[PDB]
């Protein structure tokens, strides 16, 4: 996250860190708890993941440095990528992880509601870079970002097809954005004091550049897909 601040424990309890363990253990992508057995993330995260056997889902993490050899994690039973997905920039950038067992919800691990509205209180969160050439951050970062219209977003990405299945967010002057390692995490919007998972962090041109908003999977356009897959 560029131009963000440190989160505190329990601030974003639906935020997970998805680790790969091949050839070494490291953060791969963010994700969001949407059900006791269900993580919503980006399809692109799984490019060259050989199978779910190498994945570990960590919930209730603030600092990456908390994760040791005895730290509990969830195994991944199944990766469900949208059948029309080919590439992040071409949309359908959405995936479910079915966990091997149920998350018992606590102060530190809680589900986020799907959307059913003008969202004015939207936040992007993750352990990603603070600038284009950087490293994964120890402490989960947060930044408040304004949504932009799909009409404005298309004008900034004339090499790409921006559809109603995408939502864009960013400042005209730049300064705050998702960056490398934030993908798959949530764009969380608070509406009537309830948090909604409005976006999944997907792609963009660089990080926090002027007139280059972040592009997110528009979760409300996939609610029927999610409900079909989650039963
Ligand atoms: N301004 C809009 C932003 C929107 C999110 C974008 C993003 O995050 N894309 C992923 C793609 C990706 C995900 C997973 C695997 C390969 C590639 C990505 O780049 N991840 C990534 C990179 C680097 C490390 C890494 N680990 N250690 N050092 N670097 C770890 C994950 C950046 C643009």
């Amino acid at each position: 996250i560029v131009g963000g601040t440190a989160s505190v424990r329990g601030e974003w309890p639906w935020q997970v860190t998805l680790h790969t363990t091949s050839p070494t253990q490291r953060h791969l992508c963010g994700g969001s708890i949407i059900g006791n057995q269900w993580i919503l993330t980006a399809a692109h995260c799984f490019y060259g993941v050989e199978s779910p056997k190498i994945l570990r889902v960590y919930s209730g993490i603030l600092n990456q440095s908390e994760i040791k050899e005895d730290t509990s994690f969830f195994g991944v039973q199944e990766i469900i990528i949208h059948d029309q997905y080919k590439m992040a920039e071409s949309g359908y950038d959405i995936a479910l992880l079915k966990l091997e067992t149920t998350v018992n919800y606590t102060d530190s691990q809680r589900p986020i509601s799907l959307p059913s509205v003008i969202y004015t209180d939207c936040w992007v969160t993750g352990w990603g870079y603070r600038k284009l050439r950087d490293k994964i951050q120890n402490t989960l970062q947060k930044a408040k970002i304004p949504l932009v219209t799909n009409e404005e977003c298309q004008k900034r990405y004339r090499g790409h097809k921006i559809t109603h299945k995408m939502i864009c967010a960013g400042y005209r002057e730049g300064g705050k954005d998702a960056c490398k390692g934030d993908s798959g995490g949530p764009l969380s919007c608070k509406h009537n004091e309830v948090w909604h998972l409005v976006g999944i962090t997907s792609w963009g041109e660089g990080c926090a550049q002027r007139e280059r908003p972040g592009v997110y999977t528009n979760v409300v356009e996939y609610v029927d897909w999610i409900l079909e897959k989650t039963q």
